[PDB]
């Protein structure tokens, strides 16, 4: 009952409903409180004492609550203990706890210097843009952890690469040498990133205009008024590759016909645009204003070539319309932009 209190037990001359200078070691609040001295919910101080020491802060869903007037005397310490228990955990979330002062940002410098600053993007102690380093096209990201320079491994793995591109086994947080020590390694996925680089270096199609350097989609579109979706998303296969081309509508005869008879003549170690390109005679071609009166709301003007809706783009307008209000966020679809 009263263990477990390290700032409780007012005067008990009127109950001593006060509590001040209580915390789970993360923040010791005020004592703006007071004692009501009914049968229950007296005078409380939810929104209602100093908040001297941040108190006020609590924007959380305060009517679920609904002050804990159910519970008893203990009831209501009860309740209060889980309520700053459950805030507790939330303050992950923000930023009101966040010291750093553990001394491993001062040895980071270091290990960051030790590197001469070959390519860095990010500052701040976020993150370091570290990628690119490659005989070839590279594209790589970066990032920072909460237990840099210490034995805790860097979590902050972000970086282009297939479902097992990413390193472990830190041996004692090894900082510095981190391209050479897991990036160099990287030659296999790197090897099928050129090679589909160069595979799709020419035959526009209407597979993923925009840069998908760690996955893959086979669009070929090569035929007219048709879309040839020959996907290549197999990274380790070495060649022979084969999609779902089904671009045209009559011509799925032929196609088929091609691709069955191209079992012989396969050509998997020339299938990079040879033996799969062109292996069956293919040939690559050449302001969120409503209804309503609520008409106020912005909204990103630099592009709309998927305006029409978020789910659904560049589809029948009759019941694909509404798609989604990703840049607003408000009770309005994308039949509008």
């Amino acid at each position: 009952l009263l263990r477990q209190c390290p700032l409780l037990l007012p005067q008990n001359r009127e109950g001593t409903a006060y509590e001040g200078f209580v915390s789970a070691q993360g923040r010791d609040f005020h004592i703006r409180i007071l004692l009501p001295t009914d049968s229950q919910l007296k005078n409380a101080r939810i929104e209602c004492s100093w908040h001297l020491k941040k108190i006020l802060h609590g924007y959380q869903h305060i009517l679920k609550q609904r002050l804990h007037s159910c519970p008893d005397l203990v009831s209501f310490v009860v309740e209060l203990k889980t309520i700053l228990e459950i805030a507790l955990k939330n303050t992950q979330e923000l930023h009101v706890p966040w010291p750093p002062e553990y001394y491993s940002c001062l040895i980071r410098d270091l290990e960051i210097l030790g590197w001469n600053k070959v390519a860095y993007v990010d500052t701040g102690l976020t993150t370091v843009k570290l990628k690119a380093e490659d005989s070839r096209g590279r594209q790589h990201l970066i990032t920072l952890k909460l237990n840099a320079k210490y034995p805790t491994e860097p979590p902050d793995c972000v970086v282009d690469f297939p479902v097992q591109f990413a390193i472990s086994w830190m041996p004692q947080d090894s900082l510095i040498d981190i391209h050479n020590q897991f990036l160099a390694a990287l030659e296999s996925l790197k090897e099928f990133w050129d090679t589909m680089d160069e595979i799709d270096g020419k035959t526009w199609v209407l597979e993923p205009e925009n840069p998908a350097r760690c996955a893959t989609s086979r669009r070929i579109a090569i035929g007219n008024n048709v879309s040839v979706n020959i996907e290549v998303d197999p990274r380790h296969p070495k060649m022979l590759p084969e999609c779902y081309f089904l671009g045209a509508d009559h011509a799925v005869n032929p196609l088929r016909t091609k691709l069955n008879n191209n079992m012989h003549l396969w050509d998997p170690e020339i299938s990079l645009l040879q033996n799969l390109k062109d292996l069956l005679e293919i040939d690559f071609p050449s302001d969120q204003v409503c209804n309503e009166p609520r008409c106020g709301q912005p909204f990103h003007q630099a592009c709309l070539y998927e305006w029409l809706q978020g789910l659904p783009s560049s589809r029948q307008s009759f019941n694909v319309i509404f798609g989604e209000c990703p840049y607003c966020n408000k009770p309005l679809t994308v039949k509008s932009s």
